[PDB]
């Protein structure tokens, strides 16, 4: 198992443009287009982001781009970040791997947001950081694949994956 599957399976993969779990313009592997209403935004800027009249489709190929693009992009961001670094520094892969999952999933605000459950997950508190992440929007909103992330980091395995 690895990022990508990981993420793969978080995610799913869709070549039209759809709305994500909070009603945003979505496509690919969970590559965000746009947080406003209107599809001809999203429209926009999916061209944009492609580079060709796109008319709302794209190929597994595109979708696959654009997932390698924002998987380096979260890594990258979270090494830039003085809350993030030092946490991604101190831990193992596996752990590793589901800070990258929020990252994406979240925005690296988002994450840096994660005040407590970073300072635990620093000092190695497993169990604590576990339940301190699941008092969250995050966990009310998408709570299986909030469990999945959780777990991994509980456990350093990648068993809530397989
Ligand atoms: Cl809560
Ligand atoms: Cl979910």
């Amino acid at each position: 198992m690895n990022i990508f599957e990981m993420l793969r399976i978080d995610e799913g993969l869709r070549l039209k443009i759809y709305k994500d779990t909070e009603g945003y313009y979505t496509i690919g592997i969970g590559h965000l287009l746009t947080k406003s209403p209107s599809l001809n935004a999203a429209k926009s800027e999916l061209d944009k982001a492609i580079g060709r009249n796109c008319n709302g489709v794209i190929t597994k190929d595109e979708a696959e781009k654009l997932f390698n693009q924002d998987v380096d992009a979260a890594v990258r961001g979270i090494l830039r970040n003085a809350k993030l670094k030092p946490v991604y520094d101190s831990l193992d892969a596996v752990r590793r791997c589901a800070l990258i999952n929020m990252v994406f999933q979240m925005g690296e605000t988002g994450v840096a947001g994660f005040t407590n459950s970073l300072r635990m997950l620093q000092q190695k508190r497993w169990d604590e950081a576990a339940m301190n992440l699941a008092k969250s929007r995050w966990y009310n909103q998408t709570p299986n694949r909030a469990k999945r992330v959780i777990t991994t980091f509980r456990t350093g395995t990648w068993d809530a994956y397989k």
